[PDB]
């Protein structure tokens, strides 16, 4: 991880790059979503809503997705803050990484033209007793229509469609992603 | 595992007497060579009764169906004889004998619980599983329910968690017919 | 497994005395192979006298399942099936795959339907080249269990779509089984 | 070996019974056989069961006690080697004045072993069920030994070891055998 | 494996002259499959031995040893493809005698170039592959010869996993017949 | 990784090498390329961009490639921004380091003599249900189009020739890869 | 392993003097075709032996002890090489009786130097070296001996892998002439 | 194994000419077989000859012991041929035939080494482990030298490293009589 | 790896000693070559020449040598370059060591009296479809050739003497290197 | 590894026991010989022969030997430097430990009273064909070879008892290594 | 831990001239205790020296290595048993200055003979043997001058594991006084 030296006119100071890119306002979620990953991105996001709560923030997303209620975390957190939060896919958006794309500030979701977004339904496991498997079932099926209904709202699609398209995995390209409602527009290449 | 001199093993001079062994786990293979057992004693005397002695830690419950079934469908009578232990499987297999030839031993137990499963997955495949393991118990407590007497609200209660029976607990839960007394 | 007799057999050998194949194992070709060597032995002494096939299997690969169906229906004698306990995958596909009539179920036996399982690696060319492999190999099996059971391939299709449990009621609505086994 | 007209089938006709092996359901389930086989040739005449066993499941050792005490013929058992608890168990079983141990046997008797994993509801089950099979094991000795059950409960809980003297002097056996 | 009476399924079998390969081509395979072939020569050399085929493939070397009996002995050999035919499993059902070559209707042929590695210095990894590489002339060759295809189509059609029909390994000429159900 | 003190009119400064390469503009990819690695070049990339969207940008290439998801990222992150990125295969470009080699600017793309080239189909798999091994073949099918079609305008060949020589491994040395399009000159000392 | 009737296939086999060698070969290998050997000259002292060889050869102890045996004993031994004869194998292949040494048309050989290993002091991996020198020396003589092939080719010949085809190894001497099938 | 039916593997018919095989490494279980083999030999007949087929590396000093005082307490003479190689105890037991009638054949080779040992744990334990090394040593170099005729101190001297020996040389040291030439 | 701090001037400066040695532009090579060293090498290279463009390196080598490719990005570096690079092999400079190692400036590669240099042939592997092994020998071939040719160039002895010498390992002694021109002298002593 | 603090005119300053003992010219061979502990030595033994080259080096040995190559390139000491380098066994001289011994300035080497020397041959090994393993055998010999001549011109025993001596793990007391040459003197208890 | 003062709390130990020798006494721990000691020798030569004791023991040449260091540096180093000193650990022990060892007053001592291993040939295992008997006898003598103890009693109790309170190590002599609380 390189350490990037930059003048200050006050002082010269090093940072790795991501702490660089932190005082940008840039996060970068380019890893699956696990407790550790949340915690980071959520204190991230709570120091730069403490430093400026009216600049935008920009959630880099580059991740297999991962843990469900992390991905909750970091969605409940930025629909929390009070400044908007703008995700760019910038390679690979897949599960939960595919539903915090979807859950950037309206007009300021974006994905890079050769962007890969998968949507598809949760995965779990259930083990022991019938009882047991009855009730981490019937909990999984809550989590996936919390998952439809929100994707519903943020994205317009009816949940019906949601449910049918996210049965199997769904890939979708940038241009597909922005016609489903996933991403506002595709970054044209400056 | 010893020899009877004509040379069979134990279980097969056993078998000369319609004399059946459990004492494994209930698995496609175990179930298959009881089932091959029950039918091969139908067709040698299809009305002297088959002895059926069980202990078993259960085991698959498709398997125990199949021995279950197998048991039904035979004309002679199958008395089953719990020795040492009869969990959940060995003790659905212990339900299933003739009425009035159900026994077990006097210190034999017995373990009545709801069947254990898992799935992995996607929500539908964990779904589908779940919905499976629950038709297996209800249909479990709905066989339970008939050979017993015991109602199925009754059933599901007591096999919630693991319920260990004693002999006379057994004769009064009404798995068995009979506690058999030593000479 | 237990002796019966100098003519010493092994239970299973004693019941294929009586022209019974016992399938209560997993699908693969050493079983397929001794359920064809039984098959072809039992052709053998009578062409006339019916073969009953008990089936209680997870199914398995699919080419032994078609070896064990392409058997049953290439020799003379007609194959009675008899679901015992499980029969999902080609086990419910073997099952169905007795003669008309002929096919029963346990009461309280079940039947499971799916699509076939697989797996690709490599380039993705092969990838390809086994994905319309086992493309194919579903359409083969829609196709044969269609006619077996006189449902639609359209219909077909949906139900394997997921594992599809069938009790013996139900697999008999389905006409994967004749009738029921309703005991003495 | 194989003896003919193996060892232990040639010692089977004599209505010998070997038990040199821990106790499981598959050696419980040939005991059981063997006992079912040999009141079916001869209702009347002993049965000698030879221990020589570290014990191992309860259950599978109340196979063959149910089975002793159901069949008519009186089962002798001689201690060898090693009567380890539930081995020790079944040389308790043993028709009366028919339990035996040659002098440098080792009786050990001890409170069951036992685990339980998961919910606090499931480590309670299983700590009632070891605890009545305790109580369960601790009534069949007092009854076959006669010693006071309180007696039992004292001495079976830790490792326990016996010489042969002891053990009679306990009750276990009834006779060391003299060469 | 039941017993027939003192048999096995497979040496009655063996005494209607009926051979099962239903396992994958090893040494261990070939060695059996070569001295049935060799007995059944010597028990009559003027009557047909019937080779039911359900194999994976394996072993060049040892599809090459039964290929090279199945010639060497008198008596016409049937093969007829049970489930699956692959790799030598698919070589040794095109050696059977012509007119006697059969596939059941749901059965399927794979043909494909023959699998190899080669851990080496240079010169090493160049002696494997032309070994590997005449090997595969071998191959074709005899295909070209059992199935009258040209060995420029037999290299360009085994260049990748070719799985065929029953059908379509009639067309290609690896069968004679598909044995419609009696 | 040895370290370089380094003077100024204000200061020592005490760099890893890499460090040093990134204030020349230098950026090393000597690694497979996977998440973490395209995340670092990504921000690298971009905080090039920051200092000053002006000057080239050299991206130094070592790789045997990897995922096509992160060099896709690391390909876009090199087409938005301003600046040129000059890519220069040091030893062996490989899957997606010969596609990122080909990513570099037009006339600025570079091959030491000795270096060499690789091009392939992308490798991957499947599991599982009929329909699901479909779903993974057809995805990787189209990312093959995708791969293909950029190389067609990276390189100037057709996509059927693309599509015949990355079948089996294609080994370029760098002549054959500026005859073919994927680098524009070879570095002479 | 099929049976005949009470003998299985490879007994029936040594009834007609027929030895297969389908494996590699180790002492178990070696001490089995040893005993078979013995054990057909005891039966009788005039008729041949048939020994087909399938193998990747293996031990060079067990390959001489076979080797010793067959040149010991008074009837001849006909080598067929049957798929692949390497290392030991076609060392053994080579040792059959002279006009008696076959192999089938699509049979192959490879003939290469002998595989070791040495470990710990410089004394003790000098010590192996040189028994493995020896050993390399021994078998390129009794090739030569058999073969009419010069010792100093068959010391270049043996450096790397070579396989031959059974005309290869007919115009080197290892056998006699190519079973045609008739 | 094959079989051959007059129903004996092919070692039990070759047990029948008196043919013991040693093909294998001397462990115990392969001692107790091989003694076994030689005392039931000499129940059928104490005169005639018995022959031991040696292709081993040897193994176990203790094994190779337990044959050696069974081939010197039984009366009939043990020939000993060499086949492939003899190492280790197996070239002991080679030398341990009856004189006159130790054969090799003639691209058969011998090893002669010093005994390989261990010892772990304490200094006393070590030295326990080192000396009793030391008298097996002992032990085997005077057994060599009175079999062979060499000096304790040649043999003591050759066997310090691994000594392999062409069938010539074996019987230029005495191990082996006769070079068997072919028939 | 111990640190060395007290100098001259301001002082300030803690190396450790494979910086201090940097500091003398003396490189060392003294591990398996892999990607990540060769990007080391090549780094530390490119450094060392943009700060003075006309003194020697001195490269340090005690290698078993290791990736081909990697070595051929080290040579092509040590190539491009202007200053010229002093090679030394101080232990050992096997495979592509001793490829590196007669890859010095003409009259500044040396060896210690007791370094050895091992020639050999390239390594490799190939798991494959016929056609697939055929691809794989004929790149490894092609790298022999490749290496063949260099070798021939840096030593002066003819393309089929090093086909001949590398089709076995060769160990040379630095006497033996010497006179094959693999080094142009050996250090004595002083 | 415990910090040192020392205090100067310049300044307070932290070091590594080690750093401070290389203050001092104090190398500590105390490990298993491999070609990073060699590289290191061979770093260190250069960085104290530019800061002063003629000023004794002191080498305190505890190793169990290690990679013959390494230990040649430490064999020097890298005699090349103009400096004397002390070596001091501190517990253990195991064969390429008391060869870097034994590499010591005449008068210059020692060894702690209790301190145990042990001299035996190469260790090695080989495998695949014959003619390879006749080349690793050839190579292992004629290293060994070379390590008795060495080992003869510093002790001053003849190669005929080097070779007989080391044919077997020979242990020496400091005392009976001073009788062969290893070392001059004993360290008397100061 | 650290102590801003900016050390961590063994550099603080050790500016005290304390040396904590909690630990397994390999190789490098020995490196560390001999480095430390000729520092804190080079920083003053007359103060003592503390080095404190909970170890296991370990290699006999670690152990030597920090003991000859010990009894060669100027100052006078003392020994504290704080918990556990075993094998080379109550070796070191007794290696501090006289009338300057002491132990905590419930540190255990354990005494006993050391461990070894011999592989391969029986002449091999006669020199690894003479080895480890001619180390036992060296630190016997060692303890003998040290505690004023016959060889005969210390070879007698070091046969098996001895375990010594301070009170029985005292009068053993290998502390001079247990510490009473302050």
């Amino acid at each position: 991880i390189p350490t990037v030296i930059e003048t200050t006119n006050r002082g010269e100071r090093a940072y790795d790059i991501y702490s660089r890119l932190l005082k940008d306002r840039i996060i970068m979620l380019g890893s699956q979503i696990d407790d550790n990953v949340a915690n980071s991105i959520v204190s991230q996001l709570l120091f730069l809503q403490a430093q400026d709560s009216e600049k935008d923030i920009y959630l880099y997303i580059n991740s297999p997705g991962g843990s469900v209620t992390a991905g909750f975390a970091i969605y409940d957190t930025i629909q929390h803050i009070k400044p908007d939060v703008q995700t760019i896919c910038i390679g690979m958006a897949a599960s939960m990484g595919s539903f915090l794309l979807a859950a950037g500030a309206k007009g300021k979701r974006f994905a890079l033209p050769n962007a890969e977004v998968m949507i598809h339904q949760p995965l779990g496991g259930a083990q022991g007793q019938a009882t047991e498997i009855e009730i981490a079932a019937n909990h999984i099926l809550k989590t996936r229509e919390k998952l439809n209904r929100i994707l519903s709202e943020r994205t317009g699609q009816s949940i019906e469609k949601i449910q049918k398209d996210t049965d199997r995995d769904n890939f979708l390209t940038a241009e597909e992603a922005k016609e489903y409602g996933l991403i506002d527009e595709v970054m044209v290449p400056e």
